[PDB]
């Protein structure tokens, strides 16, 4: 279930801030691993001020994650994936809770290396944790990494992924909730 996906990623993430002495997650990619990320993030934002950033595809995935993410903090979702909405509900998000949610053309590799070195001026890149959601987005991230020179960076982002697929594997974070 649910909880025990947010549990099993949230310990992986301890052990990894730990390990890199990590003070911004960045998320690339969608579906549930984003979900459950997001949701560890919340915790550890509360528990140790470090901040996620998820980087979804188009407005329609922002506002499937936000409004997710609401429906876990009991929160009104956003009306709408009007890009104003949006935005203003991702400035809400992490004012309160630590976390964002934005757009970026994970397809594009220009638009992608664009939303890094965005995340990269605000946060730096030593101390920045940059994981994939899926395979997808793997396979799109190492590249863009491996051109800005971020070898090592790519290197645990591939290595924290597997162990979070595993676990997601093992928990099944949306079993009670689809046939």
């Amino acid at each position: 279930g649910l909880e025990a996906a947010v549990d099993a990623a949230y310990e992986i993430l301890l052990e990894e801030l730990e390990k890199h002495g990590v003070r911004t997650i960045v998320v690339v990619g969608t579906g549930e691993l984003a979900l459950v990320l997001a949701l560890a993030g919340v915790r550890l934002a509360r528990e140790r001020g470090v901040k996620t950033i998820v980087l979804v595809r188009d407005a329609a995935a922002a506002h499937r994650l936000l409004a997710a993410l609401a429906a876990a903090l009991g929160l009104p979702a956003p009306a709408s994936a009007d890009a104003a909405a949006l935005a203003a509900a991702d400035a809400a998000l992490w004012a309160e809770h630590g976390l964002r949610v934005r757009v970026a053309d994970l397809t594009d590799p220009a638009a992608l290396r664009a939303a890094l070195e965005a995340l990269f001026a605000e946060h730096g890149r030593d101390d920045t944790l940059v994981l994939p959601a899926g395979e997808a987005a793997l396979a799109a991230l190492e590249p863009v990494l491996r051109e800005l020179g971020l070898e090592e960076m790519a290197a645990v982002a591939r290595e924290v992924y597997a162990r979070l697929r595993a676990a997601l594997a093992a928990a099944r974070a949306l079993e009670h909730h689809h046939h």
